[PDB]
């Protein structure tokens, strides 16, 4: 199964920068959401969940087809709460109806990372909407009540290695868990992208507690939280090495996250040899906007 990127007709960097800017301006405007976290973190999760359905074995799922717009996928229990991201993006979809759904969802994640002072994430256009019958079934996204071996095996399906897994999980320094969505509660409630996930793992005093949904989670003296799968990154010696690396080198972490996140968002997509080079969007701050 081949999905060839096809540039939206006549569109170029300037067009997508406009879309980026509209998302970024709305991120700034809609500041109240989730107790003033704003929509950045949920947009990042949305980009990841639309991409994370991919299966390297048969090229099913993946960001290309924009299939989250269909009920089977938007009602996946694994996707509970992402409807907030979808609603945020609705007015952008309306202003720019030419951008494909996969392009929009993934560009929402790029924009969020950047505007939250994260690394630049190069991004390619050309995802093409595919029909409802191409929507992947529920159950391809990961469980949180599992161990390091589960995580490692899980991410092999997405063609991610240990370094890529550990880098991607640094996004758990964004936002929070919400009991009603996932059965976990708490987190940093951060909206600025840092390597704090790694520092907190190493430096906080963690206790394994049960939350109000009767699930186990790791809670810190100082008010942070880690899922069992997060904490597994310091229980496995290979992951622990990499955690320490990223805790001690912000720039390395940013660079590795950027590569892994772009890869995640592009899995399944064949880019023609004469496709445009990836775009690197300027932040509103860089533009003086
Ligand atoms: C083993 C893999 C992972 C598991 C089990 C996992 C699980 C979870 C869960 C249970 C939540 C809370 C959802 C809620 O209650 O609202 C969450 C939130 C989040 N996840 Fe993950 N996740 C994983 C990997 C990733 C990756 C790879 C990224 C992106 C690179 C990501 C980004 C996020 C973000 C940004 C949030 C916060 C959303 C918000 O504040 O609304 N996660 N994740
Ligand atoms: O209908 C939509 C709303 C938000 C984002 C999209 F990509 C849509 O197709
Ligand atoms: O463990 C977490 C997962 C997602 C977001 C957070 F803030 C967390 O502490």
């Amino acid at each position: 199964l081949v999905h060839v990127a096809s540039v939206e007709k006549g569109r170029s960097y300037e067009d997508f920068q406009k879309v980026y800017n509209a998302i970024a301006l709305k991120l700034r405007e809609d500041d109240e959401y989730d107790n003033y976290i704003g929509y950045g973190p949920v947009l990042v999760r949305l980009a990841w969940h639309i991409s994370g359905t991919w299966d390297k074995h048969d090229n099913t799922g993946g960001s290309y087809g924009g299939t989250y717009r269909f009920k089977k996928e938007f009602n996946d229990p694994s996707n509970a709460g992402l409807q907030n991201g979808f609603k945020f993006l609705e007015p952008i979809h309306k202003e720019f109806p030419w951008i494909s759904s996969g392009d929009l969802f993934s560009l929402g994640g790029v924009t969020a990372v950047q505007e939250m002072q994260g690394p630049k994430i190069p991004w390619r256009c050309g995802r093409v909407d595919t029909p409802e019958d191409t929507t992947p079934d529920n159950g391809r996204l990961p469980d949180a009540d599992k161990d390091a071996g589960y995580v490692r095996t899980f991410f092999q399906r997405l063609n991610m290695n240990d370094r890529e897994v550990v880098a991607l999980m640094g996004a758990h320094a964004l936002g929070k868990t919400h009991l009603k969505n996932s059965g976990y509660e708490g987190g940093g409630a951060n909206n600025v992208f840092t390597n704090e996930f790694y520092l907190n793992l190493l430096n906080e005093d963690w206790k394994l507690e049960k939350n109000d949904a009767n699930n186990e989670q790791w809670d810190s003296k100082s008010g942070y939280m880690m899922l069992p799968t997060d904490y597994s990154l310091i229980q496995d010696p290979k992951y622990l090495s990499i955690v320490k690396e990223y805790a001690n080198d912000q720039d390395k972490f940013f660079k590795d996250f950027s590569k892994a996140f772009e890869k995640l968002l592009e899995n399944g997509i064949t880019f023609p040899k004469d496709a445009p080079s990836p775009f690197i969007f300027k932040t509103l701050e860089e533009q003086g906007l």
